[PDB]
């Protein structure tokens, strides 16, 4: 059957755990893992206001959790607001990128926003896994 | 960098290609190729009634396309909201595969719906990708 | 059980799907995929005389489809025979990428073959997809 | 670059290597080391008379290869062809299942062919291979 | 580069992650996390007298770490001394499995040990990752 | 079930074949099997002084078959040993590709040896395949 992205359990030092939409459950117990094991561990959560999970429970897992939520403009195609995640999604790794230095960057979420995020992250020379 | 799901091209018959959530941005593409290939898709979207997307795209690309839109009751922590979209999907599928028959079933979505869907597809003999 | 050659489905731009002896009826519900997906794919079906297949199939599916039949002398071994198949294919290959210019370059053969459409492929900077 | 079908170097017991088209290039360099590490492998290359290859190179290498050449009809497409050679692949592999037993049977070919003789092999409890 | 086995961060229950030699320096940051994510994980450790390792820290980290120290006889080759670590390798598993019940096992080392444990494992239906 | 380490069956030049501890018992048969194939295979075993094995063996199956017997130290964690182990294999090899030169390296051993082989050989330019 189905199983959560199978992971390495390692300490790469300080980890880039991105969630996109949903996709931030799957990232929650591995993150979790992740900073139990050694590591510096800081989520992203890019969803829309009325999506956020697991806020309470992944602050209390890793060292910084953090969360962007993005309005849901119901006057507009789901398509049109996407864009505005995919956007806040680029803005806020490119900002944490040029901000602190990380030793690796790991994210699960539409593979459309993966191929996005992985052209902010290959700008670093920061390494990636994906879902 | 990362790509789409890569899937083989090939004829398995009828399929019933699922998306849940965004998930259904991904299947669509591979829906297409799969209709365009002799293949008779059935796609299904399952999510809340204000992210459906791609409805007009993929009615127009697979033999039929099925959308089945959750209410998002905002007064409730998403994870119970989420319990929603997942008991629509396994009635759905549950109802579809007792219903008709099919040669394969794919999904894309959280792991946590493709293991519930997946529960429902052993049930019935029918191979998932 | 065994199934096709698992490919992703994106718009790579302009792909040059190729084809060896029978190779080609597995690149064929491929190439014809991508082409719908929007894909200006152009297939190549390097093969003996006696043995094209799916030539009105797949010029109808792609942009272009080329045949290379070459001559089966039946004088010498197979293996004579092959070695002109495997330099037409080198030969057309070279002469399609040294003209006009492709995003992506994929092959179904034997694994000899693959190896020599790849030096030619690695020389222009095309990325491939192998087996 | 491409390389040839990565498999694990055991010793399994009897193996039955099969080659179907060129396809026993590639098997042949496999059958081999595969014999030297103590395996009984028999090799069955299934082509059209004028493609038989390596067949003195593999009756040395393995304890026993088999040669089923079906005529090439030049007077069909050659689809109509390739069947030929798909039922004399059924026929042969069911008769040496039916007759004595293997441990393991390996193949490389269309993948049209590696479906219909895996029908046949897990007809027969036999676990099997790809290319 | 190379990494750990990557492996899927889900509550499967009851896990017995096993390492052979030194195959447990592997498997223990793997049942650290698993433990945490809510599994009851008890490892156990099979190799030679001379060669236990990280005892302290996986007894601490899961719910149940189990040692079979192997007495190395210097005497043979080293064929003949493996040959009793992968004897008291079935014969705990096998003894394990007979006992309570499992969810899932997990193993890491040599790969004739592996085959020799998934016997034993197949035998009882219990699910197997590599 | 579980089986050896899928390899390919080619025709590589020079390969140093490394097995640490235990897992030269896995190399052997790969190891032997490519220089039967036409591969001037070395092998390189790192371990405890009371630890070596199939020495013999691979002696008589590679060109040239290199045993590094480190002393197992028994008033020492066993972590404390395997450092020995690490050194005396990163010494080795870096003395082995300073010295002459190969085409492949392959290895089977601890993730943590695999890495920090890893850092020698992709020093030198040389490929590499872990376990």
């Amino acid at each position: 059957g189905p199983l959560g992205t199978p992971v390495p359990m390692e300490k790469f030092g300080k980890i880039l755990a991105i969630g996109a939409y949903t996709g931030i459950v799957e990232v929650y117990p591995i993150a979790k893992a992740w900073q139990e094991i050694g590591n510096d561990v800081t989520t992203l959560h890019v969803t829309f206001e009325p999506m956020v999970i697991l806020k309470e429970e992944l602050e209390k897992a890793v060292t910084r959790h953090i969360v962007e939520p993005v309005p849901l403009n119901p006057n507009q195609d789901f398509l049109a607001n996407m864009k505005n995640v995919s956007q806040r999604l680029k803005e806020k790794v490119r900002e944490l990128l040029e901000s602190e230095d990380w030793d690796l960057v790991f994210m699960v979420g539409p593979v459309g926003d993966q191929k996005q995020v992985f052209e902010v992250v290959k700008e670093y020379g920061v390494p990636m896994l994906e879902h």
